[PDB]
């Protein structure tokens, strides 16, 4: 019912720009596609514009627009992401990889013209040059996870923590522990939600005709966890 929410009735182009620096290896990624929040579907194609990506694509999936989550009718009043639009929100993460380094991210998610832009700065420190991440030992896939969202009244926003399990190619498992905080860019009021969760499925593919290091991504996201 919020004007912010109603910006998402149709199909919204998405641009994603990431500049990263992991153990001093600088890279950029540009993604383009579209989002359909009514059905909770995203389609995006990402390209590493600086050459070979120095980390694995799956480690960047959470970083690379939860405003495209499908929120059931009975949970309309709890969609922070959309309510912050058009001015958008700041999204900050720490991602701790077990027995390895740490990503720190800050991103601004907002409309620029009639396009939803996710602009990200990523800093990675303490990685092992022959570990799972800098040595590219992760499988090219991504499992479904549930992200539990809670209000952060004091920051007039929300937070979450959740673990991602990345399959390693020898059959072992690489944990990435996420902490997340979001906060409006605007001043204008925003919905502060009751506890609930988002449910995500991610499908990663390749375009045989694209020589640049890239990731084709299809994503489904819905919200749940409120029964009234």
């Amino acid at each position: 019912v919020s004007k912010g929410e109603e910006l998402f009735t149709g199909v919204v182009p998405i641009l994603v720009e990431l500049d990263g620096d992991v153990n001093g290896h600088k890279f950029s990624v540009r993604g383009e596609g579209e989002g359909d929040a009514t059905n909770g579907k995203l389609t995006l194609k990402f390209i590493c514009t600086t050459g070979k990506l120095p980390v694995p694509w799956p480690t960047l999936v959470t970083t690379l627009v939860q405003c495209f989550s499908r929120y059931p009718d009975h949970m309309k009043r709890h969609d922070f992401f959309k309510s912050a639009m058009p001015e958008g929100y700041v999204q900050e993460r720490t991602i701790s990889f077990k027995d390895d380094g740490t990503y720190k991210t800050r991103a601004e998610v907002k409309f620029e013209g009639d396009t939803l832009v996710n602009r990200i700065e990523l800093k990675g420190i303490d990685f092992k040059e022959d570990g799972n991440i800098l040595g590219h030992k992760l499988e090219y896939n991504f499992n479904s996870h549930n992200v539990y969202i809670t209000a952060d009244k004091q920051k007039n926003g929300i937070k979450a923590n959740f673990k991602i399990r990345h399959n390693v190619e020898d059959g072992s498992v690489q944990l990435a522990d996420h902490y997340q905080q979001n906060t409006p860019i605007g001043d204008g009021p925003v919905l502060l939600p009751d506890n609930h969760y988002l449910s995500t499925q991610s499908v990663l593919s390749k375009d045989p005709n694209e020589k640049r290091d890239h990731m084709v991504l299809l994503e489904f996201v819905t919200a749940a966890g409120i029964t009234h």
